């Protein structure tokens, strides 16, 4: 098993959220100097980011039985949509 690489699927998870369907950006694209050890995160279905050490990194495949489940929090429906079904489009 490897380091975080652009275009893995996690649940990245933040205070006050529940694990929410995500993905790694590519750093190379934005004009932004991550944080050490952080990871620019794009958030499916509010189509939001942030950056996030891998602590609170999920890979999806391992944990959608746990987290790939409906929510009641804005976007978080879309966003289980997004994951499963065009993981890797434009949502710009």
């Amino acid at each position: 098993p490897h380091a975080f690489k652009p275009g893995d699927l996690v649940f990245a998870k933040m205070k006050g959220y529940p694990h929410w369907p995500a993905r790694i950006d590519d750093i190379a694209d934005g004009a932004v100097k991550p944080p050490p050890n952080k990871y620019p995160i794009f958030f499916f279905g509010t189509h939001e980011t942030a950056f996030l050490g891998p602590k609170d990194l999920f890979p999806y495949d391992k944990c959608k039985d746990k987290y790939g489940k409906p929510n009641k929090r804005k976007g978080f429906n879309e966003g289980l949509w997004e994951i499963q079904n065009n993981p890797h489009a434009s949502y710009s």
